[PDB]
């Protein structure tokens, strides 16, 4: 199953590089941004479903789910939102707001503003050096978009991950110094602090050895 | 990705049908049998690794993991044991002990003996009307064996489920009256009662909405 490679729009590559290298202290803001995106996508499939009810049948439950995978130093944020087609992943995430945030930043702006420029997605590079966005739109097959903050990303038809009925998974490969975001306590503390007013259930998946 | 269909050896079909239909009370024994199988497979990759250390690299952690999936009425039991090749799944599970258990049964035997006849796998039909066995041996690709207790099963190259590095997942589609096995409390109670002496960590995956 062959990967396709695409070039990032120049300013996006610009944004990603300063973030992956930054010494900024409050890296935990990435989670609010990703939950905010998840909530948005859930709004869209819900609003969409107002006039097209069958759009919900691929995954009737509306949720945001966070799943620590300690062994792989991975953190996943899933939602059963509207999802993105292959062409949406390519367009939305790489090939097409941005520059103005970098300008605000260089003047003293707090990266927490990132979401107000519409580019909070990229805040994930505060805690991760690599990401896979796995997405299933009702309108397309399941696809994997992958980036390590370089100048190019890949998109691959998904034959390796669990089927999500509909929606998007952000699979973050955490940096070695950022492994705290795998911890149930840390995660819950960050959720409560910055994501108080979310319309959808936020589920936390915890793995505990029984005794 | 095309399915292949195989016929069950007659006595196996025999065994499965009486179990899926039985009014037997103590259906919870299925879990000890599946944990026992998981432990066995883990023994085999560990013993195997004694003379062939690199066999462990596909999945360095040795664990048994149970994952309730309430939305799908599914219960998964995973291990990172030795796993089964496509030919092993076909051979082991369908096409090749058994009859003597059915004879013990018809004389008054308790189905809890099933494991002593080497066929405890089939006890899963006490709680499930359908199963998918997903397996990855170091020696083959990932495959899905599926049965609903009929006279035939299917085997399909796996392009739809998460990659397991190595091992086996039993995905049980629980009957409507058996949904109690999705419950953290129930599961823990059954583990402690019948699986006290297990050499490997038994991990329980619990999904909890945060507030
Ligand atoms: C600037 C890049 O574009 C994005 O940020 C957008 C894409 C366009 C805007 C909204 C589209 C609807 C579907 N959204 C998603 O699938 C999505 C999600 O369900 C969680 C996320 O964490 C991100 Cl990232 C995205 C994708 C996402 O939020
Ligand atoms: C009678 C049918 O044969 C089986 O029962 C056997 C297959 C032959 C014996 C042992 C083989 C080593 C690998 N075992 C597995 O992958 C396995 C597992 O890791 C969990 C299970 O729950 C079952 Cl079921 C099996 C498969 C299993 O235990």
């Amino acid at each position: 199953m062959a990967s396709e490679t695409f070039e990032f729009q120049a300013e996006i590559t610009q944004l990603m590089s300063l973030i992956i290298n930054t010494v900024y202290s409050n890296k935990e803001i990435f989670l609010r941004e990703l939950i905010s995106n998840a909530s948005d996508a859930l709004d869209k499939i819900r609003y969409k479903s107002l006039s097209d009810p069958k759009q919900l049948e691929t995954e009737p439950d509306l949720f945001i789910r966070i799943t620590p995978k300690p062994e792989q130093k991975v953190l996943e944020i899933r939602d059963s939102g509207i999802g993105m087609t292959k062409a949406e992943l390519i367009n939305n995430l790489g090939t097409i707001g941005t520059k103005a945030f970098m300008e605000a930043l260089s003047a003293g702006a707090d990266v927490s503003m990132i979401g107000q420029f519409g580019v909070g997605f990229y805040s994930l590079f505060l805690v991760a050096d690599r990401v896979q966005v796995i997405s299933k739109s009702n309108d397309d097959e399941q696809y994997i978009w992958e980036s390590n903050a370089g100048g190019s990303f890949t998109v691959t038809l998904d034959e390796v991950n669990e089927r999500i009925g509909r929606g998007t998974i952000l699979r973050l490969f955490l940096k070695d110094d950022q492994l705290e975001y795998l911890e149930e306590k840390r995660i819950k503390e960050v959720i409560k602090r910055h994501s108080e007013f979310v319309a959808y259930p936020i589920q936390l998946v915890v793995t505990k050895e029984v005794e």
